[PDB]
Order: C-alpha cells, then sequence, then structure tokens
C-alpha cells in the first residue's frame, strides 16, 4: 500500500560524506533520500564537481559541476553564449555521432538553434494547434473509457493504460500518423526509451536499426506531405519557412525523433507523480476536485515543481566562469539539477508542501528560461489538466494503491508502474 506520509514533511539529513551523485547506488535510492541529499548541496556544497555514472565496461566521460540553486540554474538558462547545449545535454553522450539526429534543436547552439526553432515554431499554425486541442481531449477520453471497459475489476496500471499511451498518441495526431500505424511507432519509441534503462537488456544494434528505421518512417511521411498536403504539423513543417530556409525531410525526422521522446516520457511522469501526489495527499485532490477549471493552472503547475519530470540538463562552459565563488574551467560539463532547484528554500515558501493552489510557483521544470524553453510546456500543461479532469469526470475516487515501481535514472524521474483502483 502507499506509505504514509504527511504533506509538508520534509526530507531526512543526508550527510555530505554519505552523496555520491556518480554512483548508481544513489540514483536508486528512494526520493526521499534523493531530495535530502540535494537539500544538503543547496545548504552545504551548493556547486560541486562529481564524476559520471559509470557503467563497468563502457567508458564514463569526464565529471561535471552541479548547479542546485535556483539562481544559479536559472542564471546558466540565460547565458547560452557561456553555457553550451552543444555537443549535447545528457552528461555522457553515449552515440556522440548521432547526437543531433536524437537531438534535433535541444544540441544546437546559436546561430543554428534559433533558425531551427523559429522554422518548427512557425509550423504550429492556428488550425493545427487547434487539431492537436481536439487530440488531447479526444485520446484523454477515449483513454480513461478504455480503462473501465478493459479492467471490470477496479483496478490497473496507470502508466501502461493511460499515462504511457497518451503523450505518444498526442504526438502521432500531430504528425498525421495513421491509426495503422500507431503500434510500429509504439515499439520503436518503447525501443529507444528503454535503452538507457535495464531490464529486458537492450540489446545495441536492435536500438541502432529501430532508430534508424524511425527516423526512415518520419522522412516517408514528410515527402508524402510534400505530394500530398494535409491539415496536420508534417504538412506544416514541410511548408514552413525562415528567411527563405525551409526543413528538409532528415530535420523534420529528427525532430520527430526528439518528440517521441523529450515531448513523450517527460509528460508520461508529470502525469504517474500527479496521481501519485494526489493520492498521497488526498486534501489536494478534494480541493481541485472542487473547482477543477478555477485552480486547474496552480494545480497543474505545482503537478510539474513536484514532479520535475527532467531531472536535470547539460550544459559545456565556452569560458572560464566564476560564481558563488566557485571558478569553473572553460571545457568543462555543468549540470542544471531542476530536482533541486525545485525544491529550493530560498524561492519556494513550504518547498516540501504538495500544495495545488502554490501561487507564485516560479518552477523550472520546464528549464530554467530563456533559449531553449521547453517548446512543449503549454501543451504539456494540457495534457495533464485534460487527463485529471477526465479522471475527475469518470472515476473521481482513482487512486494510487501502491508505492510505484521507480525507473533507475539519473535524468529522467520516471515511474514505470503505478497501480491504481477506482469505483463507480
Ligand atoms: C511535463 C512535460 C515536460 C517537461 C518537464 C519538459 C521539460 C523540458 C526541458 C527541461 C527542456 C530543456 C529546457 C532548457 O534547456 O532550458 C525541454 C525542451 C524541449 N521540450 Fe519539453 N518538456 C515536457 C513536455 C514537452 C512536450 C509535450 C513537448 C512537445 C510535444 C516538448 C518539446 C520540447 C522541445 C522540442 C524542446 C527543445 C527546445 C529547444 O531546445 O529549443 N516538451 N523540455
Ligand atoms: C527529456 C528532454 C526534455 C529531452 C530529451 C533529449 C535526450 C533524451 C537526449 C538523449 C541523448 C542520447 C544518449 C540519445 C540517444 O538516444
Amino acid at each position: 500500500g502507499l506509505l504514509p506520509r504527511v504533506n509538508g514533511t520534509p526530507p531526512p539529513e543526508v550527510p555530505l560524506a554519505d552523496i555520491e551523485l556518480g554512483s548508481l547506488e544513489f540514483w536508486g535510492r528512494d526520493d526521499d533520500f534523493r531530495d535530502g541529499a540535494f537539500a544538503t548541496l543547496r545548504r552545504e556544497a551548493p556547486i560541486s564537481f562529481w564524476p559520471p555514472i559509470e557503467l563497468a565496461g563502457l567508458t564514463a566521460g569526464k565529471g561535471h559541476w552541479a548547479l542546485t540553486k535556483h539562481d544559479d540554474i536559472h542564471f546558466a538558462s540565460r547565458h547560452p553564449e557561456i553555457f553550451h547545449s552543444s555537443p549535447n545535454i545528457v552528461i555522457h553522450d553515449q552515440t556522440p555521432e548521432l547526437a543531433e539526429y536524437f537531438g534535433s534543436m535541444i544540441v544546437l547552439d546559436d546561430p543554428r538553434h534559433q533558425r531551427l526553432r523559429s522554422i518548427v515554431s512557425r509550423a504550429f499554425t492556428p488550425k493545427v494547434v487547434a487539431r492537436i486541442e481536439a487530440s488531447v481531449r479526444e485520446r484523454a477520453h477515449r483513454l480513461v473509457a478504455a480503462m473501465i471497459e478493459n479492467h471490470p475489476d477496479g483496478q490497473a496500471d496507470l502508466v501502461s493504460e493511460l499515462a504511457g499511451p497518451l503523450p505518444l498518441q498526442i504526438i502521432c495526431d500531430m504528425m498525421g500518423i495513421p491509426e495503422e500505424d500507431h503500434e510500429q511507432i509504439f515499439h520503436w519509441t518503447n525501443v529507444i526509451l528503454g535503452f538507457g534503462d535495464p531490464d529486458l537488456t537492450t540489446d545495441f544494434d536492435e536500438f541502432l536499426q529501430v532508430s534508424m528505421a524511425i527516423g526512415g518512417y518520419a522522412t516517408a511521411l514528410a515527402d508524402d506531405r510534400r505530394v500530398n498536403h494535409h491539415g496536420d504539423l508534417t504538412t506544416s513543417l514541410v511548408e514552413a519557412e525562415v528567411d527563405g530556409e525551409r526543413l528538409s525531410s532528415s530535420e523534420i525526422a529528427m525532430f520527430f525523433i526528439l518528440l517521441v521522446v523529450a515531448g513523450n516520457e517527460t509528460t508520461r511522469n508529470a502525469i504517474s507523480h500527479g496521481m501519485l501526489a494526489l493520492s498521497r495527499y488526498p486534501d489536494e485532490r478534494a480541493k481541485w476536485w472542487s473547482d477543477f477549471d478555477g485552480l486547474a493552472a496552480t494545480a497543474v503547475e505545482e503537478i510539474v515543481r513536484w514532479a520535475s519530470p527532467v531531472v536535470y540538463m547539460r550544459r559545456t562552459l565556452s569560458q572560464d566562469v566564476d560564481l558563488r565563488g566557485t571558478k569553473m574551467a572553460a571545457g568543462d560539463k555543468v549540470t542544471l539539477w531542476y530536482c533541486s532547484a525545485n525544491r529550493d528554500e530560498e524561492k519556494f515558501a513550504d518547498p516540501w508542501t504538495f500544495d495545488v493552489t502554490r501561487n507564485p510557483n516560479p518552477q523550472v521544470g520546464f528549464g530554467g528560461g530563456g533559449a531553449h524553453f521547453c517548446l512543449g510546456a503549454n501543451l504539456a500543461r494540457r495534457e495533464i489538466r485534460v487527463v485529471f479532469d477526465e479522471l475527475r469526470r469518470q472515476m473521481p475516487d482513482v487512486v494510487a494503491t501502491e508505492e510505484p515501481a521507480r525507473l533507475l535514472s539519473q535524468f529522467i524521474h520516471g515511474i514505470k508502474r503505478l497501480p491504481v483502483a477506482w469505483s463507480r
């Protein structure tokens, strides 16, 4: 069952000597240990250097400076000329020749970044956006209704039945991907997302083959829309133009590959962590369920602060930096620990309280601001609002019944399984 926890309980005090950000065992510990570790770093070692996680037998790469304070993360995000996103935003890129293939605009600095982001942004036309909005509601409604039809027992895993499929179905709908191709897209996406996680033991050759197959699918989808225009994002991406520059089909494919990761597992984990928090703190569910539209904006923003689905993003210094008196050298890696910034005692009153009315809420779960600020933030907020709306309408007493099975990850605050139950 759910471990009892009172809303507002701080994490345990974790001694500095017990914190090993380069240790896989550390990332396997519960959230209360992790949160207490970052609280210790914020108080005692707010900028500190760490080795990467080393998987024995594979190259590890160089270490990184951990920024744990909201102010430092915000500063780094606002200075992309010093804190570069190229070559990649993870601590150690396992496939650096494919950094742009999987990363699209997220691994680019200006001027390349602004050009690609500007063209992609222009493709989100009013008609495309209106279809996306209808899709969010339709998909969330259908998935919750199917959970009821498929489980007369009133019990299901929220991840497989709802939080997992919703964000990827929305991405498929916006790309104009036929219903008949969903199973293939889901399979390829799952293999890609599953590679950095052990269990099932994900084979690199299979990972490379599926990565090329989904890329080839997307290039062919884009080429089809060059000939046959439709009212989807794929067609608007082929037609968009900034300063005479348009996107090639392989640029569109790389942006699609970014989406099925960045727009997908993040939202999934915001949903699962939101359902978990609403189950642990039933007063907050009651408040939201009593004034759903009125509290939606603050409730969703609190779910994102609480979940921080993206644990960190990595930058690389283009020049020496001295901040908080800590000297970091050009070429060093720097990590922005949003999970920590979203608990910074200097910015949030009562940071350990999950409060669906929280205002202000300067949360940085979509990043600290600036050039790379999540392109889909308002879409993510809509997905979260709409899915909880559909749960409230169709199964208002739905509740998590067990502690989640946690993903072992430094980068994603992941829930692999979340049992829930509901009545009429
Ligand atoms: C709760 C869900 C989500 C979270 C927590 C999240 C978080 C993030 C973060 C932390 C970044 C990097 C920001 C930075 O470096 O300053 C980012 C970038 C991005 N996200 Fe999201 N994201 C979410 C959902 C989405 C969705 C739904 C989409 C679209 C389907 C999306 C598309 C993108 C793109 C395209 C970028 C790269 C933007 C750039 O590099 O200019 N994300 N997101
Ligand atoms: C989670 C967000 C916001 C973006 C994802 C970018 C990402 C997962 C890069 C992974 C780098 C890598 C080793 C890719 C091989 O798939």
